């Protein structure tokens, strides 16, 4: 559960720095909407209160950066996805680079659950170019994932 991609990421944590009172970088609900607004958005105090009183619940009041993330996905509604797949990968990637195991790549796909139930994810897996032992180029398999 990384969020956004690890680029969106970074400008997010720069934006939450130019914002930090805890000395240590996170802020407190005050100082949300003004984050927000610097990333690169123009949401509403409205909505943006709708999210704070739901995390008015940490026990100190404040926002960590983790958490200001999770408010940041549900405006943007994540991205193409293909970043938190591409990564539930190299969740596995040892050192192959550029390849993960089948069976643990089955996995992946329970993970994300996307719209390919076990049959169909088995008929794939089942030629997802192989050779090897049960090797998977799990780079062809985040964009064989779309397809046309």
């Amino acid at each position: 559960a990384d969020q956004l991609t690890e680029e969106q990421i970074a400008e997010f944590k720069e934006a939450f720095s130019l914002f930090d009172k805890d000395g240590d970088g996170t802020i407190t609900t005050k100082e949300l909407g003004t984050v927000m607004r610097s990333l690169g958005q123009n949401p509403t105090e409205a909505e943006l209160q709708d999210m704070i009183n739901e995390v008015d619940a940490d026990g100190n009041g404040t926002i960590d950066f983790p958490e200001f993330l999770t408010m940041m996905a549900r405006k943007m509604k994540d991205t193409d996805s293909e970043e938190e797949i591409r990564e539930a990968f190299r969740v596995f990637d040892k050192d192959g680079n550029g390849y993960i195991s089948a069976a643990e790549l089955r996995h992946v796909m329970t993970n994300l659950g996307e719209k390919l139930t076990d049959e169909e994810v088995d008929e794939m897996i089942r030629e997802a170019n192989i050779d090897g032992d049960g090797q998977v180029n799990y780079e062809e398999f985040v964009q064989m994932m779309t397809a046309k």
